[PDB]
Order: structure tokens, then sequence, then C-alpha cells
């Protein structure tokens, strides 16, 4: 009976050489895509802060524009009535 | 003897019915993860867009507010001149 328990065994070697492998593997990918999501949500979050403060200069400019395009319109205004 | 041989044929049946649920977990875990890096990507993406909008209409903005501000200058000199 000993070739059928060598073929047995030799399987069951098979199997857990490739377990262990596949869980090298995968432990591989897993932490590839956790550094990948760590380092998109870091990305996220500064772009964030860059982008709150262009909304602040962009509130200011706006205000700014539109206070000298009234005092345009009031400037060429004084011309005609002169 | 026959209690080695059905001893790891049992093994064999239990390991190769771990090999496929360990594969769909396995699976299930990297797709898990790839939707969360393809979301945070997607929110990195919005921001960056984002900023890029701003950044233009800064760009705009000021060469308004610049041109403006001449004009200004402009209409209350003609007005000391009228």
């Amino acid at each position: 009976m000993e070739s059928t328990v060598n073929a047995l065994t030799s399987e069951l070697r098979d199997l857990r050489a490739q377990r262990e492998e596949a869980a090298a593997a995968h432990a591989q990918e897993v932490r590839r895509l956790q550094e990948q999501a760590r380092d998109l949500g870091k990305q996220r979050d500064s772009c964030l802060r860059e982008a709150e403060e262009l909304r602040t200069q962009l509130r200011l400019l706006e205000d700014a524009r539109d206070g000298l395009r009234r005092e345009l319109l009031e400037a060429q205004r004084k011309l005609r009535e002169s």
C-alpha cells in the first residue's frame, strides 16, 4: 500500500505548498491596495486644503472685480453728465 | 493500513474544499480593496478638477480686475480734463 499512501501524501503536500504561496501573493496584493488607498486619500485631503485656499482667494477677487465694475460705471455716468 | 489511507483521503477532501473557499475569499477581499481605491481616486480627481476650475477663474478675474482698475483711473482722468 506504500505507493497509494505516497501518492495521497504527495497530493496533500502539493496543496499545502500551493496554499502557502497563494497566501504570500495575496498578502502582497492586499498591502499594495491598502497603501494605494492611504495615498489616494492623502492626495485627496491635500487637494481639498489647496481648493479651500483658492476658494478664499476667488471670493475676495470676485468682490474686488465687482466693485471696480460698479465704480467704472459710476465714473462713466459722471462723464456723461459733465 | 486502511486507517492511514482513509485519513489522508479525508484530509485531502478538506484541503481541496479550503482551497476553493480561500480562492473566493481572496478574490472578494481584493475586489473590496480595489473598489476602495477607485472610490478614493474619484474623490481625488474631483478635487483636482475643482482646483483647475478655480485656477482658471482666478486668472480670468485677475485680468478683468486689472483692466477695470485701469479704465476707472482713465475715466477719472477724462473727468478732470472735461
